[PDB]
DNA sequence: TGTTGCATAACGATGCAAAA
DNA sequence: TTTTGCATCGTTATGCAACA
DNA sequence: TGTTGCATAACGATGCAAAA
DNA sequence: TTTTGCATCGTTATGCAACA
DNA sequence: TGTTGCATAACGATGCAAAA
DNA sequence: TTTTGCATCGTTATGCAACA
């Protein structure tokens, strides 16, 4: 029952059984003759790398141990992101009112559409992609020419 | 403007969108953050909403304490999968007919609701679906072997 | 035609039913709503006249008289032609206004609605089949819905009836 | 004799008045100086071409006089139609266990996918459109090889 | 001549190699028999009909004999193709502002939208296409009106 | 006075298709002469990658030798070649989220919005073993062509980015 | 049927003292 | 010098009732 | 890593003279 | 009368370095 | 809040007799 | 010879309660 030696018990536990919660762990320990606290268990854990994931409404979670690196890569990041997409594929811009214009290669207005409204531009006032043109809507006063250019600079 | 929504459409999408672009490492800081918008509700939907988001409370600050992320569509979180409860309700809203033929699941949907059923597939990261891909009013579900496509028509016929 | 055993297994519920319903009526020569509770009862889909009525009002159907006298038949106006002439449709655009409806915003003549993803196209639809006389019509992304006001009217005017309409 | 003068009455009373049934009708005709009742106007507006059209939503209906030609162009046909659209724009087919694989112009997809489902072909599960390509689910035994050729054989 | 029997040869090794240039067209001939020189083999693939195909990044590029007629169809027309798919698939034409609002049958929206574009009319900023509606933005001072009428007169 | 063009392959690409699309360009030197009366300079060493890339053709139109260049039209990959690999390569390691298979298909995720964009490079790539494929937002579907299995296909993937 | 707040149990991280 | 347990408190989950 | 220009080799079409 | 080779020059491909 | 059945009023088409 | 009204009955719309 040494320390170093308890955490290797733990890893392979996990790898093959729904560990709710730190308790439960405790048990599957205790009746496997290691024998510890709801306390130290939390500290395992922690240097252990493990962490509580669950599915998208998976209710409460289980304790797993992350594999090559990150577990989940959430939501993508904001306006420098952009600007790096947009040099890559953005073919023209252009405009008309309090519209830009934007023209894209086949399939890709989706892609670059969706990074737009991940900056959250507070002069935009939201986008709309087909396959390759996509409409960016400027928010009074701000124009379409604005925002056409505006692309532009950062292309 | 841009006028946000009062109803779990609005306050989640709004959600998501704050813990994306900010450090919370706690359920009611952001409570806190979401009334900084005229947006005020309960820890107690708080954990129902992001539990059915799939958030997770990774640990990023070296000690535990860690922060709120929200997995990015088509990136599923590896390992879990538990994930009903809302593809169930928009199941039984949206499916117009279930049919198969091999290995494929084909359902079908009003016009125009194709892709929103089929997101909410996508999230309960099914075991035995590999993923799915829509269009209009039509979603073809793929079951990962040995699984077979009736097999999953006829989960999501018993099931709204 | 639809069952679990030589075919696919239609819903128990309005999506399945009048999926189907507008089926019938457009392979077929339905001039009486009874009628209709007929040949949907022949695929074990039985349902009273009063949701009948209530489900081909909500499908905008009219009983156009294709046979010289009187008693024509029932059809379905196909998406994007619109019936000429009325208008109205709320209490189902309502519903799904207040279901998926995000954020309303406004630039111009356009009304920009957001709905979480993929619901963008669902929306819309509702709104076409509203055919609101203000609305010139309706285009739709993922997560992004453009509403082209007709002058006068005014983007910020379209927002606001979405707005309080909930 | 008079008969004929009454209609032209009713042609503009429906041009500018929301009618709602054929009661609501005699009145307008009542307090307007032609009066009638329910039975003969049901004659009227069942030769005059009028019909009870309605909204999307809107509730029973109103009278109107139908304009060009036909007042709703309703759901499209069947299996005929879709041979016609099918030698418009089919590029190329090919097949894949129980897949069809069809191909077209840019952007074509969705419209002949459509057709294909309006067909409701029993031999068919359902079909899947992108941009340029569709999938047709072949049920079983039939294959996606057979189907594939048999859209051939009506190009 | 011997003249018209080399063709005949050549046509066989084609249609099993990978011929990527002339000179090892020379060479696939010289161990095979018939010898002649770089010159006149540029003349027989001439009369012959065979050109030099590729994939879409498949480099230099293989010599092969077209089929059935045209081994390549390439990017659309213009003007008065998109006249021809304007009359057949345009529901309805509405403008407001510089924006024009062309509907059209389910799914036939992109089809058409494409269509559009390849005419690249120079009074368009661009277009972009939902299901069963298309948005097409003047440039200035031309307005939506102006166009939505315009596609009017050719359907 | 119109629509400004893009300082990239982006932008030069679309405008070079546009331009064989409505042009007799019987030779590459040619191109980069429409293409400067645009204000678009580039050297005839990148036209010859850019067309490569494209998969243009210069057919023999002219009932003599020099013909003209064309595009195929997407959806109409060109009869009888395959070759393309070295940019689904590329668009494959900055797009490809994760690879899975079942049965005779290959089921491959994207972000958001990326899904048509990769499959574009696919089709292009014209991959004997493919026989189509279709895309929805996050999602692509491969159809491998018999005896080929999804399984394989999802490896090829897999390791090529 | 779907949703939200309230009040309470369930659960996990950490200071501080004792033990190996 | 370090590791574990105790005890505490910040944090998250849920039965239940109210409401639409 | 992805891209473009430069300079150079690789490659293909054609006039002109000799050969079958 | 036609066919092939020589030789030439317009056309296309690429190693290499520069640059971002 | 969304949905469906039940029972009932609202509504429209037609045979048959009287009126212009 | 035709047109309108009466009266009837097939057809369609809806308040209300039940239920989820
Ligand atoms: N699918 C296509 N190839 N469409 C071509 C035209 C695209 C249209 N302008 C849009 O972006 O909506
Ligand atoms: N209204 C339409 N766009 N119909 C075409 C799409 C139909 C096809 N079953 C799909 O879901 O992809
Ligand atoms: N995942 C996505 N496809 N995002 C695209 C969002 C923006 C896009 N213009 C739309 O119509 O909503
Ligand atoms: N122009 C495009 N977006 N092409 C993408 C093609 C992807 C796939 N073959 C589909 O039809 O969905
Ligand atoms: N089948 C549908 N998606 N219908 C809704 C169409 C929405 C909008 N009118 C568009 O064309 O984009
Ligand atoms: N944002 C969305 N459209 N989500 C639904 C995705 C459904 C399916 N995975 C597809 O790619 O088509």
């Amino acid at each position: 029952a040494n320390r170093a030696g308890r955490q290797a018990r733990i890893v392979a536990i996990l790898s093959s059984a729904q560990v709710r919660s730190q308790n439960e762990l405790a048990a599957l320990l205790a009746a496997e003759g290691i024998e510890v606290t709801q306390a130290t268990l939390s500290r395992d854990l922690e240097e252990l790398g493990a962490v509580k994931l669950r599915g998208a409404d998976g209710g409460t979670g289980i304790y797993v141990v992350p594999e090559d690196g990150s577990p989940v890569r959430g939501v993508s990041g904001g306006t420098d992101r952009m600007a790096r997409l947009l040099g890559e594929l953005l073919v023209s811009t252009d405009d008309s009112g309090n519209l830009a214009v934007l023209r894209t290669p086949p399939g890709a207005a989706h892609y670059l559409a969706s990074a737009i409204d991940r900056a959250a531009l507070p002069q935009v006032v939201g986008t709309i992609a087909g396959d390759d043109t996509i409409l960016v809507v400027a928010r009074e006063p701000t124009t379409g020419a604005q925002l056409a250019g505006m692309f532009e600079n950062l292309r």
